[PDB]
DNA sequence: ATCCTCACACT
DNA sequence: AGTGTGAG
């Protein structure tokens, strides 16, 4: 089981909530430019940031007046603001243009507002029929990249690119049709295709990572970005993994990606090939053990979901410090505009996609708590109507409130939080 | 005071 | 049901 059977491919759009701005605003194309969002405090926050910004090093969660330190002509765009809150709609619906257009080629799996994986099995194969046996000529590959060619016995990044295409293009078996490098470089023929119709059709540039699994396409889709696509084959995962940290594979990047490195006293993810599967999984569980065991020799299994909406809508505002709600009608009115854009979502998401919300999830932080959220409660969703969100959110979270007043609200609260989930067709 | 999101595992 | 992790 080499875990070559899939061919998986993860698309990202570079840089996307800048490029949805600089799509609507050419003034802002090809220029160092980033988008934030509130400008009063410190000049926004930013969230995204145009690669020409980068070079000088912007990055997102920086304050957008120290980004203009780092960049004093760095553009900005501002995030639409409604009812008091940031509104992400723009880019939702952008995000609804690239969906589309993907979904016409394969079933994808919605990862995140700007990246989708898609499984190219299938497409693979009927692609390898209408193929009869003819070569994969390179003008079918103009901006992949091959990790780990050119090897063996030109200074710019064009140059290696083709030279490492070739060398991967000379020795393709085009007679053998399930050979798991014939069948990526054909996915990887359909992943130019797929994005030259979403640059057409969009203008939104992307890159994209193909391989055998979800893991390593999304590995590979960051090694050559912007705008180019990676194949990660099979053979390529040794030499890739030999140097390559732990926490910069999908989900290793937070504390078990560190309990990985402190326990076992190692690096890099080829390093954890040393290990048995029995070791593995008693220091880090059943799951991750066996996953650890077979993800570092390429090996991974989770499938390409089918799913391109939403699993939950969401809509929440954080009151930091001084700002804390303090008063029970603060509370009130907050939760009046949490639920009016949330009803709002609701109603278009039920035209759009037949189906309805059946729970709302309030949520609340606390002053003086030390985690994203301090409590969770959920009620019935029985009418997209904002005032009974908000009045039955109230009602559910009202006894957290250990003030003896009535008109007073301790602790102060610092986060609102407002979900529906557990959709039904309708 | 990066803010605002979304998926999922664990219990 | 509620919590926590990991990610965009
Ligand atoms: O903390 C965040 N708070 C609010 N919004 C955020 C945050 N993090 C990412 N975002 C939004 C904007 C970003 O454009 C889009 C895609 O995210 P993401 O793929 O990680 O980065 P990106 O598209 O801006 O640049 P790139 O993929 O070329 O490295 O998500
Ligand atoms: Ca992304
Ligand atoms: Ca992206």
């Amino acid at each position: 089981a080499t875990g070559q059977d899939r061919v998986v491919a993860l698309v990202d759009m570079d840089c996307f909530f800048v490029q949805v701005e600089q799509r609507q605003n050419p003034h802002l194309r090809n220029k160092p430019c980033a988008v934030v969002q509130y400008k009063s405090w410190k000049g926004g926050g930013i969230i995204a940031v145009s690669y020409e910004a980068r070079a000088f090093g912007v990055t997102r969660s920086m304050w957008a007046d120290d980004a203009k330190k780092l960049c004093p002509d760095l553009l900005l765009a501002q995030v639409r603001e409604s009812r008091g809150k940031a509104n992400l709609t723009k880019y939702r619906e952008a995000s609804v243009e690239v969906m589309e257009i993907m979904s016409r080629f394969a079933v994808i799996e919605r990862a995140s507002i700007d990246e989708a994986y898609v499984d190219l099995t299938s497409a693979v194969q009927e692609r390898l029929q209408k193929l009869q046996g003819q070569p994969i000529s390179a003008d079918l590959l103009p901006s992949t990249y091959i990790e780990g060619l050119p090897q063996g016995p030109t200074v710019q990044k064009e140059g290696m690119r083709k030279q490492g295409l070739f060398q991967w293009l000379d020795s393709l078996q085009i007679d053998n049709l399930t050979s798991p490098d014939l069948q990526l470089t054909v996915g990887a023929v359909i992943v130019e295709e797929m994005r030259a119709a979403i640059e057409r059709e969009t203008g939104f540039q992307c890159s994209a990572g193909i391989s055998h699994n979800k893991v390593l396409a999304k590995l590979a889709c960051g090694l050559n970005k912007p705008n180019r696509q990676t194949l990660v084959s099979h053979g390529s995962v040794p030499q890739l993994f030999s140097q390559m940290p732990i926490r910069k594979i999908r989900s290793l990047g937070g504390k078990l990606g560190a309990s990985v490195i402190e326990i076992l006293g190692i690096e890099y993810m080829g390093e954890l090939t040393q290990f048995t599967e029995s070791q593995l999984q008693s220091h880090f569980g059943e799951k991750n053990g066996s996953w650890l065991y077979a993800m570092c020799r390429g090996i991974e299994h989770d499938p390409v979901k089918p799913r391109q909406l939403p699993k939950t809508i969401g809509c929440s505002k954080n009151f930091p410090g001084k700002t804390a709600l303090a008063t029970r009608e603060q509370v009130q009115w907050w939760l009046l505009q949490l639920a009016q854009e949330l009803e709002e979502r609701l109603t278009k998401d039920r035209n759009d996609n037949d189906r309805v919300a059946t729970q709302l999830v309030v949520s609340i932080r606390v002053q003086g708590d030390k985690r994203l959220s301090s409590l969770r409660r959920c009620c019935a969703l029985t009418r997209y109507d904002a005032h009974k969100m908000s009045h039955d959110a109230f009602t559910v979270i009202k006894n957290c409130n250990t003030s003896g007043i009535q008109t007073e609200w301790s602790p102060p609260l610092t986060m609102l939080f407002l979900c529906a989930t557990k959709f039904s067709a309708s």
